[PDB]
């Protein structure tokens, strides 16, 4: 199928190329919040080292689409009255990030409450053919998710469903799923070269950094702190 | 005036801490546009950036207008003949005043070049303007200083030989701190530790470049670290 080929090439890729994933969203409303400036910083990562970029909302994701051949793990991110949930929560979202050239689908798989249960989710990134990326915050979420066969399995809630987000990433989970079978995608908070060969060192099959790459402000805010005596 | 741009610079730098961004991105890159460097600009100057630097006459004018900080201006070259690369002439600083500059910056160094540094300060001065002296040594950085230029960068150091070395020049900070400088720590300051480290060693202010606004390069770093 073209999701395992896809896959196939991915893998050849992180295996010659090193496991970089970019995420390519900047702070909302910011000055390089425009789409055609998201697109730029997908093609200058994937000219420069990334196997793949993730990409959140239709309009960016439309606007990079014809101009990048790496795939692109694509997410919308809503805000939902009764639940807490963010990240692809609805089958409206996956159908739409599907329509929009997604060629794999992130969504939040988090134990919590929730419109949409995983399961559902998970059939429709299915019934579209393309491959799955499951956004987990612990380690059970990331074995029930490997259970239903999802192919990628993130850690990118980690520290953002409890009560507060610990500086360093999550390395425990990143080790204890990589070696019960998990193909892992390490993602959050590895913001320094160090931390990311940390997380392959640690069994993770790639790296996700964002805000190290993307995030103009929050790097400059690293900075400002650093020099203020 | 200038004594007003600097007094007013030395108030948010103690306010907010001495962060200068270079909005320079790998030329010919996605990133290398008019309209994206003025973004980054921007989204520097809101997050504890002092001042930016800007190169090219392009990218300055549309910057300029949408900028509320001091920009230092540059003009970088390829083709005089000489080593010297930033803001070698004189209608190289007309152009950066003219567009809106507020600093120019210049390649302060003891090279072969088509206009001598007196001239290129003086033409500064004529604008009305501040100067900055991108030097390479701290006999370059204690010259300048003499001459009474407001700020002294290291910007140059490990750039007029074939070996840059890997970590940056803090030794040179240090010796012109102590020179009375108000010194500009540029050239390597790519994680918060190392431009705290200039801080430490007497900087005034430490402009930082790839490390926030060449995504190529950012990549490359962690490219290499997972690799294997
Ligand atoms: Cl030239």
């Amino acid at each position: 199928s073209n999701a395992m080929s896809l896959l196939a090439r991915l893998e050849q890729s992180v295996h010659e190329n090193g496991g970089l994933i970019v995420s390519c969203q900047p702070v909302p409303g910011s000055p390089m919040d425009k789409p055609e400036i998201v697109a730029a910083m997908a093609q200058a990562a994937a000219s420069a080292g990334a196997v793949a970029v993730r990409i959140e909302g239709i309009e960016n994701l439309r606007t990079v689409r014809p101009h990048l051949s790496v795939p692109i793990i694509g997410i919308i991110k809503r805000d939902l009255t009764g639940s807490p949930v963010r990240i692809t929560p609805y089958l409206q979202d996956v159908d739409a990030l599907a329509q929009a050239g997604a060629d794999i689908i992130a969504f939040d798989a988090s134990f919590r409450s929730r419109p949409v249960d995983i399961d559902s989710l998970l059939t429709r990134i299915r019934l579209h053919g393309l491959l799955a990326m499951a956004d987990c915050s612990t380690v059970n979420e990331g074995i029930s998710c490997h259970q239903k066969g999802i192919e990628f399995i993130g850690t990118t809630l980690s520290g953002y469903t409890g009560p507060i987000t610990p500086v360093e990433p999550d390395l425990a989970m990143v080790t204890q799923l990589s070696h019960a079978g998990c193909r892992v995608i390490a993602e959050g908070r590895y913001n320094t070269p160090a931390l990311a060969a940390n997380a392959i060192e640690h069994g993770a099959w790639a790296v996700t950094v964002g805000s190290a790459i993307t995030r103009i402000e929050h790097i400059c805010q690293w900075f400002s702190h650093a020099v203020k005596r």
